[PDB]
């Protein structure tokens, strides 16, 4: 027996089926969201046969304001500083949360106000870089992690261990101070 | 201040304050057909006409493409762990690298090692080291197939055997060696 076998980019090809596969195959796969509609078409071989993983997406981003700058588990958790964000979500397929990340520019701000720095103790993260901040989105805790040193705004997932490299948390406006770590 | 319907693909959909400088919104509809597959995207954004070229015009990259596949035939044997193109297909192991400039790209389908037709040469095959791997006794003759059509050893500070396209012959180096008549990769040839 013979068959189209047809993928999308992939072998099309007039095919001589295997010994046990009595069936020909088409098959449409249609997709609607918003802001895109798809359809695939597949051909194949196929025989009647009698008889859960998770996903993980991560958004990092990083603004300035220079010229020409830019060039070169169930649970969710960010940080975004005031230079960088970093947002990483991991949802069970079964039951999950296809929406979206939001680039930090987006968020509404939460109220929050965490001091902010990257960099060595001496130089990067001084008193003289590090300067308040407005958090945004769903970082509402104030956060610094030294293992060289950061600090920004940070979602209370991000804060539950807090191991080496190791996270500090606190939960008021401003209490990650320098001289408070 | 404008504000558009901001709306992605797979992305944030929301009713979006413009910048000063953005007197537009957008909305963007691409489409495309191809042989078993028919796409449709519509992105909705604020913009602003920007006059004439944009400084220091634009850019065209290289894409590259890497098909690798195992085969074997044993029980549940696939668990897991355990501007050209160039392949080589072995008798487990097939591994097929194209390159191309985006202007004149070959969009061309890469096939899995088990619907190449058999180009008629035929060559040894081994893998891995001389003890262990590449005997002679492990060392089996098979039919090339497709594009590779030479016969190949190669060596580095390992050792592997098959059916090479000319593409991977051209030069030595971690050497290599290449012939174009069947059986000529033998061990005792090297
Ligand atoms: C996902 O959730 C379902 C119940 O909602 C559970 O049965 C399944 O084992 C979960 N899978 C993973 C990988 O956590
Ligand atoms: C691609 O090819 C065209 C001519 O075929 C050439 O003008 C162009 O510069 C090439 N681009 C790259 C990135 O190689
Ligand atoms: C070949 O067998 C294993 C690798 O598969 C290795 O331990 C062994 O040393 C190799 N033989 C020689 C002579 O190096």
């Amino acid at each position: 027996l013979r068959c189209m076998q047809c993928k999308t980019n992939g072998d099309c090809r007039v095919e001589e089926c295997a010994l046990g596969q009595d069936l020909c195959r088409t098959t449409i796969v249609r997709l609607w969201e918003e802001g895109e509609e798809l359809e695939l078409v597949e051909k194949s071989c196929t025989h009647s046969e009698k008889t859960t993983g998770l996903k993980i997406t991560s958004l990092t981003e990083v603004v300035c304001g220079l010229d020409l700058c830019n060039q070169g588990c169930p649970g969710s958790n960010g940080f975004h500083n005031n230079d960088t964000f970093h947002f990483l979500k991991c949802c069970n397929t079964t039951k999950c949360n296809e929406g979206p990340i939001l680039e930090l520019e987006n968020l509404p701000q939460n109220g929050r106000q965490c001091y902010s720095c990257k960099g060595n103790s001496t130089h990067g993260c001084s008193s003289e870089e590090t300067f308040l901040i407005d958090c945004r989105g769903p970082m509402n805790q104030c956060l610094v992690a030294t293992g060289y040193m950061v600090r920004g705004c940070a979602t209370a997932s991000m804060c539950q261990h807090a191991h080496h490299i190791d996270v500090s948390c606190c939960t008021k406006s401003g209490c990650n101070h320098p001289d408070l770590d």
